[PDB]
């Protein structure tokens, strides 16, 4: 059952689409340098723009909403070097393009940004970015109360000498959601894709590495380990493969569960379930396929939607 | 050089056009509820939107311009029964629609509001409005360093009663602009016009009227009294009559009408000073402003009539 598709209103290629907490709004960022969020009319279920607006001087590629505990916060990240913080104004009509508020802008990063993601809501407001400059950061907004108090936490050296040549390069990060198990966050840096962790010290040293990658990875996402001792996180690579790694900590030991090309070609897109229950992934071939584990732990394809 | 009209932009009427403290500025609202903002720029002698924006969910009637020494400050009056208050941000993007932010909401008045005058700087951020509810308020910003910290001042039932069929009302307002002169403000509702002073109590209360009226007043404004000791405030009525009334306090104060013109031959809308309170304008009907002087004698002569 396929829905009625509907236009974003960008002219430029979109780069990503995210979904609230609720699973009732999205935020959409284009390289017309906007930003539109959609909401799901409960009356009519069909979804509308609730505001657009022009964000940053260049292409924006990563986009995320925050906690509901925290407002109603979204960040961006550009090839303008920027990421910024936007909290929406509910005394503002709808469309106006003036909504959303910028809370704040960060300029530390010297390359083009391609992603953002904020983290997990028992840690706090606090969120990283990567780049060309392949250098991963941390900020928090220490007081709660000034959405603009953004400080950086941290600041790691993914690519030792970041390789800088023909922006054919991709980066992707992805937080443990976990609440129950110790800060850490993935990140992918072309070919490679590293695992951080907290140490005792408050900082971040890489605990792991997701070998077997032999091309650049589009895409990784931490899955939510509801229920799991566990941790599973997924890439889609270049080389047109799918692979599910399995990450226990007895500090980590990482198996890999599955491998998958059907979709012989590049794997954009991999997406996981609120229970991180379902995984889905997108490629080439114009096909999007949910994956569901077995009782053995491997990974089945449980639908393929084209 | 260049004196040509401008679309203001706006796609239902205009109510109220205000210059800023520099004349390089004007502030505009109109019942499309919005408030555009025009700059003067230097090079071209041209008037420019300098930012536009949403600002009332209903009709804005009245506007204003604070003092330059407490910031870039506007305040409007709407139909929706609330007076708002913005500031500048000189770090936005003009025309962004994002270069002024609400810095308050007065919701006090339970009535739409027809006019909302800040009051003189000597006296700090204080403003006045009034709406149907026919009960004047004045407003004051007590600590100047927030601009949101809006308290409110004082409360004057002005129509003893605020009857209406809200089909035929109007108010208006207009502090005296006088440094050296004891706080006082004239209100205008419907017929009557009243003059309100600080006692030594720190309160309100009525020392005059402006007698004569005979319709509905449209429009009034104090002179800056630049020189002259008396006070005078002029206003346009709908009988078709401008009046001058002299004010003099020898405190308790006195009232005489200093000159009636008809010339308008129609309701006469617009009333206006000048800086030094030397020329005072008059618009109406008759799609004609003029321009009057004073006489030696005090008697006050049509100098111009531009149409």
């Amino acid at each position: 059952p396929h829905m009625q598709p509907f236009d974003s209103g960008h002219d430029d290629l979109v780069h990503d689409v995210v979904y609230d907490f609720y699973g009732r709004h999205v935020a959409t960022c284009s390289s017309d340098q906007h930003i539109k969020v959609f909401k799901l009319d409960k009356d009519t279920s069909n979804w509308e723009l609730s505001d657009s607006w022009r964000a940053h001087d260049s292409s924006i590629v990563a986009i995320d909403w925050a906690s509901p505990e925290y407002g109603r916060i979204i960040a961006s990240a550009s090839y303008d070097k920027t990421v910024k913080l936007w909290e929406e104004d509910p005394d503002q009509e709808e469309c106006s393009g003036r909504r959303w508020n910028k809370l704040c802008t960060l300029n530390d990063s010297k390359g083009s940004l391609y992603s953002v993601k904020f983290a997990p809501a028992h840690l706090g407001l606090k969120l990283a970015c990567l780049g060309n400059d392949g250098i991963l950061r941390l900020y928090d907004a220490l007081e709660p109360s000034d959405l603009r108090s953004w400080t950086l936490t941290s600041e790691m050296k993914v690519l030792s000498i970041p390789p800088a040549n023909h922006l054919q390069s991709d980066f992707c990060l992805s937080w443990c959601p976990s609440r129950f198990s110790p800060e850490k966050l993935a990140v992918s840096a072309l070919e490679q894709a590293i695992i951080y962790q907290r140490g005792k010290d408050g900082k971040l040293h890489v605990a792991a590495k997701l070998p077997g990658h032999k091309s650049l990875i589009r895409s990784i996402s931490w899955a939510p380990s509801i229920g799991r001792w566990y941790q599973l996180i997924a890439t889609g690579c270049k080389d047109g493969r799918i692979r599910i790694f399995k990450i226990t900590e007895k500090n980590l030991q990482v198996e890999l569960l599955s491998e998958h090309d059907d979709h012989n070609g590049e794997v954009w897109s991999v997406s996981w379930n609120l229970t991180g229950t379902i995984l889905s992934s997108a490629g080439d071939d114009g096909k999007v396929r949910l994956w569901k584990a077995t009782y053995s732990n491997e990974f089945k394809c449980m639908s393929v939607i084209t």
